[PDB]
């Protein structure tokens, strides 16, 4: 059977899905680099507002959302950038990445 149930939600996933779902996302993000996976948050306000709705957090706002954007750097899910309102999915994240690139080294 197939439906589409994960069980554990995640911001990095929500914000990412928006990039692959132009039908739901309304000029909220931008694809700075498809290969690298870098994206920009054109609407830092709409980004959070929409996020909260997913977590039923009426008090959801960028200031708060970021909390997870900066906490992802520890796990690798996200990649710290030296730009403004510009984030990039690390290697820990999946779905956005393309092609099969591992490297000359392996375990």
């Amino acid at each position: 059977g197939s439906s589409g149930s994960s069980g554990s939600s995640h911001l990095w996933e929500f914000v990412r899905d928006l990039l692959l779902s132009p039908e739901e996302n309304c000029g909220i993000l931008e694809w700075e680099d498809r290969e690298q996976g870098i994206f920009r948050v054109v609407k830092s306000e709409a980004l959070a507002k929409m996020w909260g709705q997913r977590k039923k957090n009426d008090r959801m706002t960028y200031e708060k959302l970021s909390r997870a954007l900066r906490y992802y750097y520890k796990t690798g899910i996200l990649e710290r950038v030296d730009r403004r309102l510009v984030y990039k999915f690390g290697k820990n994240a999946h779905g956005w990445q393309e092609d099969k690139l591992s490297g000359p080294s392996s375990g």
